[PDB]
């Protein structure tokens, strides 16, 4: 196949969407296909819908789906709360390498943070990554907390040998402030940092974001991910 | 010795601390002799003190502490801040092992979350659990995000052989909200939740904050405790 990555976080709210449309621009200018995937979505009954606004900020057009539920909550909350069921595990598997392909960049989105339950029992995105062979690239803050979470998800990772592809900071304030500086110097001592996206980026257009995506990220790691 | 609690939480602002001192008021209440211990304390400059704090709210006396630092940062940024380095892994070990004594709940409030640098080099208050053979009990918020930070803390925990003396929700809200009673009913399905202190419980004077302490934990799991 191709390269399949993981993209976990932190928690919910920590700039996931925008890093995958991030590096998925960055990869797409870099001429490598990509695909992303968000194989459980809560919160469409509020207008989130991370798949379409990958496909808005960076163009791209091969985007999957699996479980959509209503409410702004996590997955097996949502889930109940609709009636629903979550997904079985190899559900979330097939979809992921259904995209599979030599030369792409497949991005596999998680709900909220690494440990969050995608399927029954207590499966997280970690199992899937295991299934599917990818290493995970971890969006963070630069807020105060952020080096305890982020230890804690490495750690997390380590422990079923889910390989960490770095780490990208979602929002990169301007100015930064003091625990905002020291927050970067001591996140880039736990892994490498791939990216520090300026706030605002998911407000930027199409043009800007591809602009502002480019020149993010190390252009010789991009290239690097697709053989 | 007696018995030796961490106090830990999912991350900073979460409750750690007056949830040290509700267990500390419901401890003494239960005639159970109380110390609490906050080897490392940031942002004293905004007047951050809270081992004052647990002593208003608990009453209690024996309050130890090594160090103290001015700003509002994690206790390595906010010594590198000072120019001064963080206390010694044997300085804080020892000064819980002091502490600890037979008929004693002696309480160890980390600054932050659990795998937050608290002494030279590296060293957390999961090192500081594994020396001083602590149990830890998990401070953690009502709120969205809560259950990934308590899973990975509880992980954590486990990964040291640490083990967990169970959950207590830092602040809950009125009214709660789905999210809320979503989050409750799912965290008592990854450990015991001990207690879920009412939103604003910080703000409370001594005497209205013993009979929130006594009615929030469960009065045989605090005798037992001892
Ligand atoms: O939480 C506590 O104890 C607080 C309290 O004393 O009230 C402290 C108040 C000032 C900062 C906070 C702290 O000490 C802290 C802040 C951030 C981090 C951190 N972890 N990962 N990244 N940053 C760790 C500790
Ligand atoms: O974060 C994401 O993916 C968001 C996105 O779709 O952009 C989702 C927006 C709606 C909720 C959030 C989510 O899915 C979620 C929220 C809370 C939790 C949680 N974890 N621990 N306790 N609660 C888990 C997932």
């Amino acid at each position: 196949g191709g390269t399949i990555l993981v993209v976990t976080g932190t928690g919910t709210g920590v700039g996931k969407t925008v890093v995958c449309a991030a590096l998925a621009s960055a990869a797409r200018q870099a001429g490598i296909d990509v695909a992303v995937c968000k194989p459980v979505q809560t919160g469409t009954a509020r207008g989130d819908d991370d798949l379409a606004e990958v496909g808005r900020l960076a163009g791209v057009t091969q985007l999957a789906g699996l479980a959509r539920y209503p409410q702004p909550m996590a997955p097996a909350a949502a889930a109940e709360h609709a009636g629903m069921a979550l997904p079985a595990r190899d559900q979330i598997v097939r979809l992921i390498a259904d995209l599979d392909r030599p030369g792409r960049l497949t991005l596999v989105e998680g709900a909220g943070g690494l440990l969050v339950e995608l399927a029954e029992p207590g499966v997280t995105l970690r199992d899937v990554a295991v299934d599917v062979a990818a290493a995970a690239l971890v969006v963070v803050t630069a807020d105060l907390g952020t080096l305890n979470h982020t230890k804690l998800t490495l750690e997390a990772l380590a422990a079923q040998q889910v390989s960490c592809a770095g780490l990208v900071i979602g929002s990169w304030p301007d100015p930064p402030g003091l625990v905002a500086a020291s927050n970067r110097s001591a996140l880039a001592r736990i892994a490498m940092v791939r990216a520090a996206l300026p706030a605002g980026a998911a407000s930027l257009d199409a043009g800007d974001f591809a602009a502002m995506s480019a020149a993010a990220f190390d252009r010789n790691w991009v290239a690097g991910l697709v053989g």
